[PDB]
């Protein structure tokens, strides 16, 4: 049985991603968020509700990526160096999820927080979205998987990392780009710095597997990938309508969703599917 | 679908273990090992071979714990806070495995390193030991597992964390207790600090699951646990004879193995099975 041997490279990229994920290591204790209270209380009721709801959705996605997506993809990898990288990435999803609780503790009462997490658990669109992604992961709960199954789990992972988070990341970035909730915005920026490299790395692994598939299997997973992209898009457009209509930001968020969907596709080596548009300028300042 | 909510405790210990595992975070870049070369050359060929072989064995066990044990146990936990802790522990197993490679790079040529990893992969006792442990993990590759199956995977994990490593940890500690390879000894001590809390934590989870089982299932897994302990003990005694006869340390290592087997049992809430003996005094000096 093989032990991981970093003296003999299994690929040309796992070491650099290992080092970069460690270099980016952080935990929530590093960013105090209490100073956000001064701008939090200046938001309207509708703005506060949107913020809490999107954070709840982000927590759900990170919960599933750390507890299902990364573990079940990594257990089926043959490349032990890449497995190492995915194990660290999965731990960082748990760090991310805990950081959202850290933000909640400053912005809400214990009762309000438990109300948000009940809203998340019972939400039909979040349940549908997370069920679509995790179905690909749970297909891997068997000893022998096909490369089509592993590839599509990696596609689902890239779409979560590079695309599904961004209807939620929009609002902390949009507020931070205006000087509102800037400490929470700093945390979200650390999270995005991690998810960006997560999506790139899993997309590399996916492209490697894709190249080993037969032409027939390649055609099949290309179809599944484009169908999954649009299945998720329909759900995302319903979600943005629900979250952002009250605060007048639906079309801005939809533009941002499409921009990031194109990035997810590019991480998989695929052509963009949505017309190119420039990021919202305030969001861009919030990333600055 | 539920998101992890740290504002509502799911148990009375996962937060403290989360905080402790983060507090203990380290990576190999923090300990330069090159200064060990001066004492490395003072060792004999036989001593160097034993050191490289036991490090190879440790690397194999960490490879399997990070790549199979922690992921497959955590995927089947219902407690999302405990799941978070296990994901971080799994990542640290990959840090540990990489740190052994860092030591190898100082102590051996590239050809010598690849020879050690081939010796690991073909070794019959390491194959048998790792196969026994990972068989329990691989039973979890299905959509739903029984509590008996989960419990026995946790037992296997505690036996790996608290017992199987120690026939290997012995020799770095013994040499460090004599002032030899002290930088590598510092690394091994960081690893041990982590494995100690890994074994305690998984042992708590195991005791919880055990208490949930029917009486018939309890009787079954009690017997299987004691059988497993002694199946592994027989293999460990063969392994220590093989590794340590050349350098005259077999009975010392066997005493240390029994001491740590008792610790694994205690981490599972079980009575010790081996006679009490005090830790070898040289090893004890290597631990401080
Ligand atoms: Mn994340
Ligand atoms: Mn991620
Ligand atoms: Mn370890
Ligand atoms: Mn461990």
């Amino acid at each position: 049985m093989r032990a991981v041997n970093w003296n003999k490279k299994e690929d040309d990229f796992s070491l650099m991603f290992w080092k970069q994920n460690i270099a980016q290591f952080w935990t929530e204790e590093e960013i105090a968020v209490s100073s956000d209270k001064n701008t939090w209380v200046q938001l309207s009721k509708e703005e506060q509700i949107a913020y809490k709801r999107v954070l709840g959705g982000l927590t759900l996605l990170d919960t599933k990526q750390g507890g299902e997506g990364m573990p079940l993809v990594l257990v089926h990898l043959e490349n032990l160096q890449a497995k190492s990288v995915l194990a660290f990435m999965g731990a960082m999803e748990e760090v991310h999820a805990k950081s959202y609780s850290h933000i909640f503790t400053t912005l809400a009462t214990e009762e309000e927080i438990d109300e948000i997490f009940d809203w998340v658990d019972t939400h039909p669109l979040l349940e549908k979205k997370a069920g679509i992604i995790t179905s690909y992961y749970r297909r891997l709960l068997k000893p022998e998987v096909t490369k089509k199954e592993l590839y599509m789990a990696m596609v689902a992972s890239v779409f979560l990392e590079s695309y599904l988070f961004y209807s939620g990341f929009f609002y902390p970035l949009y507020l931070a780009g205006q000087g509102k909730l800037t400490a929470s915005g700093e945390i979200i920026n650390l999270i995005i710095r991690d998810e960006s490299i997560h999506g790139v790395f899993v997309g590399i692994l996916a492209q490697q597997i894709f190249a080993e598939l037969s032409a027939e299997d390649q055609q099949e997973v290309q179809k599944e990938t484009q169908e999954l992209l649009m299945e998720l898009y329909e759900i995302e457009m319903a979600y943005t309508e629900e979250i952002y209509t009250s605060i007048g930001l639906v079309e801005d968020v939809n533009r941002f969703v499409r921009y990031n969907a194109n990035k997810g596709l590019m991480n998989l080596g695929l052509e963009p599917k949505f017309e190119e548009e420039e990021i919202n300028p305030i969001v861009l300042n919030g990333l600055r």
